[PDB]
């Protein structure tokens, strides 16, 4: 059936400077897919969610403790 | 005080590839600024927002009638 239009997309247009404490991530989020540039975001305490870089080892090692439990 | 941390931004990755007829737009909304490709969103009445190239002229125009009435 005739499903949306084009809307815009949530992408990432840069990212934090800082690791975040596993102390203030709860839990995460990935971006979309259309803009040729995703990127994962992380959901803190006294935010809401920050983009980082995939390209930093401690961002994917934080995605897989909060894959575990 | 202690605002947001630093979340996506909603950037159109693209654009349409039809003008949209003046009975499809009761609306619009423009993009962020964050990243460096901002653009218009038409809102149409069986869609939801559709990403513009702001360099057709024609987007200008519709933009100009929703300043109007």
């Amino acid at each position: 059936a005739p499903m949306g239009s084009d809307p815009p997309t949530a992408c990432c247009f840069s990212y934090t400077a800082r690791k975040l404490p596993r102390n203030f991530v709860v839990d995460y989020y990935e971006t979309s897919s259309l803009c040729s540039q995703p990127a994962v975001v992380f959901q803190t305490k006294r935010s809401k969610q920050v983009c980082a870089d995939p390209s930093e080892s401690w961002v994917q090692e934080y995605v897989y403790d909060l894959e575990l439990n």
